[PDB]
């Protein structure tokens, strides 16, 4: 089994704007989980070929990870931060579906997920 493409992160036929919160999701809640220690295997799509993972994609319907969701915020894919939002949500709950609770890989997703949700606990004001 091939990998599928991955997800889109750019599309010129929807309408573009910057936002606050958008700002924020890239410059501090993207930029804070990128740079953990734990962030490398969250940083581009899933390699089910590389990893020799066949069943990955069989139940994985939605992927999502942080490399996609850096470029659709530097792509302005997103109008509202709940799109972000979501997009790092599903990451995580791609990882604990996939995995065991208590994995090696589960674990890494947690902590991460404990950052996210802090920083998501400080977004600034809507316009
Ligand atoms: C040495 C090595 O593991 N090099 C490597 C290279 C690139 C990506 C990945 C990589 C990417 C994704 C994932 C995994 C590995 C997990 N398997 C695993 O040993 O995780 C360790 C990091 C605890 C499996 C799982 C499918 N997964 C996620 C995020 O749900 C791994």
């Amino acid at each position: 089994s091939m990998n599928p493409p991955p997800p889109e992160t750019s599309n010129p036929n929807k309408p573009k704007r910057q936002t606050n919160q958008l700002q924020y999701l890239l410059r501090v809640v993207l930029k804070t989980l990128w740079k953990h220690q734990f962030a490398w295997p969250f940083q581009q799509p899933v390699d089910a070929v590389k990893l020799n993972l066949p069943d990955y994609y069989k139940i994985i319907k939605t992927p999502m990870d942080m490399g996609t969701i850096k470029k659709r915020l530097e792509n302005n894919y997103y109008w509202n931060a709940q799109e972000c939002i979501q997009d790092f949500n599903t990451m995580f709950t791609n990882c604990y579906i996939y995995n065991k609770p208590g994995d090696d890989i589960v674990l890494m997703a947690e902590a991460l997920e404990k950052l996210f949700l802090q920083k998501i606990n400080e977004l600034p004001t809507e316009e």
